[PDB]
């Protein structure tokens, strides 16, 4: 659901700036990593699927294939409220979209169009928080 969604996305997002540097990923592509929900924001920069990288892997959800560790990010997505009715559902997602894009042989790329087919995938499936959610989430843990 959104509010859990709005849990993952507040506590990921706080690796943001510790990954920067090393991303390329300048604040004038993303500022907050809340942002990545918006209307607005395309999810298309190379430099923003480093960043996903750098990120993930400060919580261990990335194996090393550079794809979704899926005992690890189940267990991540369960450690939040409700996140049980996610968990599953969210999986299922990252890895569908993970396997339509295997054929990208450039790590970074690939992971920003799976990031991109999620949050196409989560806005159909109705678990796409809106920023706002995000936000008034941000202060938690
Ligand atoms: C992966 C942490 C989830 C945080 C939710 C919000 C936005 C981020 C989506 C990341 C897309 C999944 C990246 C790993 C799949 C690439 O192989
Ligand atoms: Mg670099
Ligand atoms: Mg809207
Ligand atoms: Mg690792």
């Amino acid at each position: 659901t959104a509010e859990v969604m709005s849990h993952v996305t507040a506590h990921f997002g706080k690796t943001l700036e510790e990954c920067r540097e090393e991303s390329g990923l300048s604040v004038d592509i993303l500022d907050e990593f809340k942002h990545f929900w918006s209307d607005d924001f395309d999810v298309v920069h190379r430099e923003l699927g480093c960043a996903i990288i750098c990120m993930s892997n400060k919580f261990s959800l990335m194996d090393d294939d550079v794809r979704m560790h899926h005992v690890n990010m189940d267990e991540y997505i369960k450690s939040f409220p409700n996140g049980q009715v996610l968990a599953e559902k969210m999986v299922k997602l990252i890895h569908n979209c993970e396997k339509q894009f295997d054929t990208e042989t450039d790590d970074c790329t690939r992971v920003v169009k799976v990031a991109a087919c999620f949050k196409e995938d989560s806005r159909k499936e109705g678990i796409a928080p809106e920023v706002a959610m995000v936000e008034a989430v941000i202060e938690k843990y």
